[PDB]
Parts: structure tokens; sequence; C-alpha cells
């Protein structure tokens, strides 16, 4: 599924991401835009052989099991394939654990590089929430 901007903002809010660990909804929508372009099926291989999955490009190195990331963990207790569903529940649940890990949204390098400090409210401007 490719979400619309206000559609994803609505789904993230309903799943309780809005102000989760103090991060406004606009931060999560900005992160998703640059990680996945709002595509739940997005996959990207890392140099270390781990893979990133779904709207929020969650890494098999720590968070999900894909069966091909040697010496990795599965701290969200899910197959990485669950992070590609049209239903964003698994991605949101796993993102809540990641952002609680101690470095907040800095865990998402694209959030640090492209969203952090910017007018993130623009990402939910005109959305019926
Ligand atoms: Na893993």
């Amino acid at each position: 599924k490719v979400f619309g901007r206000c559609e994803l903002a609505a789904a993230m809010k309903r799943h309780g991401l809005d102000n989760y660990r103090g991060y406004s909804l606009g931060n999560w929508v900005c992160a998703a835009k640059f990680e996945s372009n709002f595509n739940t099926q997005a996959t990207n291989r890392n140099t270390d052989g781990s893979t990133d999955y779904g709207i929020l490009q969650i890494n098999s190195r720590w968070w999900c099991n894909d069966g091909r990331t040697p010496g990795s963990r599965n701290l969200c207790n899910i197959p990485c394939s669950a992070l590609l569903s049209s239903d964003i529940t698994a991605s949101v649940n796993c993102a809540k654990k990641i952002v609680s890990d101690g470095n907040g949204m800095n865990a998402w390098v694209a959030w640090r590089n492209r969203c952090k400090g910017t007018d993130v409210q623009a990402w939910i401007r005109g959305c019926r929430l």
C-alpha cells in the first residue's frame, strides 16, 4: 500500500503515535516520507547485510526476523514481512519500542538528516485529524 500523506497521518494517530515519546505526528509523517515515500512494501539492503522493511524502514539487525541477518536480534518479536502489511499496526508497535530505546527518533538517520529541527507540522497541514 502507498498511503496518502493525510491518510498515513490519520492511521498513525489512531495507533497512538501522535506525541508518542514527545514526537508530534508531523515528525512521524516526515520520517515515513523519506524512509519509504509512504510505501508499506519498501525494502532496502544495508551494507552490513541487514535489510530495512516497511513505512519506517525497520532494520532486521535488531528489530525483526528475516532469517538472513547473521548475529541479529528480533526485539519486536515479529517476522520482518509483517512490517510490509497494508495494516501499519506491526510497524507502529515496533517503532514505539525503537523510539523508547534511548536516542528517540535519531534511530531513523533520515529523520535526523531531513526532518529534525524543520517545520514538521507542514506534513499534517490541512489534514482532517
Ligand atoms: Na534480526
